[PDB]
């Protein structure tokens, strides 16, 4: 067990990185990092797998038609592709996607992945937070994955261990890059943001990949600190700030 506290500046969290050529695991917070909590927007990694599989999207271009809802988030607000709505975690869009699936394929999908409990029986989501159409399984919902099983559904995916198409698993990818300046190293990922309103906790969450020299890891950062403030985009830097110092 290694310890990765210094880079958490006393938020409350954990940190998973698996490194497939020795098959060991650098665990920071051992029982946080078993603990399964609902996957938020980094479930987008999964569902977009499912579209390039089930033809709802097909490219970086993919555009999933905008009927003009203003949201509050003006990132939203247009007919953006699907690099652009991963990169903005747009919801609306995922949420339209998913819908086209049948929710067969997507069980069918979730357990030959193992991901977590596989548990999409609210396919709405959590309408008790008033938010209506702007909700899913996978947010603050009925999923729920822990970052051991994360990091071993990134492995199996990016490993090719999975029925996805290399093709597709390769637009992924390019989506999930991410600027850390330094083109020595490669990273990739997705930001996760929830409030776990039950046990008063965040869920926020950096998941994806590193490559270095020859060595790659698949990571997963959560929090559950008790502040609000505490989201995916802090957790990303704090994924961020554990690869400068242990990776780099």
């Amino acid at each position: 067990m290694v310890d990765y506290s210094d880079c958490f500046e006393g938020i409350s969290g954990g940190a998973i990185f698996y490194n497939t050529k020795n098959k060991e695991y650098n665990i920071y917070n051992k029982e946080l990092i078993e603990t399964r909590r609902s996957p938020c927007s980094t479930f987008k990694i999964v569902s977009t797998l499912i579209g390039l599989e089930k033809g709802v999207i097909n490219s970086k271009e993919s555009v999933m038609g905008y009927d003009g809802t203003e949201y509050p988030n003006k990132n939203w607000n247009k007919n953006l592709s699907l690099e652009e709505a991963f990169k903005e975690s747009c919801v609306w869009y995922y949420k339209k996607l998913i819908d086209k699936v049948d929710a067969k394929s997507v069980q069918n999908i979730l357990d030959d992945l193992k991901y977590g409990n596989c548990d999409i029986s609210e396919w709405e989501g959590d309408l008790k937070n008033g938010k209506g159409h702007l909700n899913g399984f996978w947010l603050e919902s009925s999923l729920q994955i822990s970052p051991k099983e994360q990091v071993q559904t990134m492995a199996k995916i990016f490993e090719g261990d999975t029925n996805f198409k290399k093709e597709h698993i390769n637009i992924l990818r390019d989506i999930m890059k991410i600027d850390v300046n330094d083109k020595n190293i490669n990273v990739y990922g997705k930001t996760g943001t929830g409030f776990d309103e039950k046990n008063k906790r965040v869920d926020a969450w950096f998941v994806g990949m590193l490559e270095r020299e020859g060595d790659t890891y698949y990571f997963a950062i959560k929090s559950d600190d008790s502040n609000k403030e505490i989201t995916g985009p802090k957790v990303k830097e704090i994924a961020i700030n554990i690869i400068k110092k242990y990776y780099s």
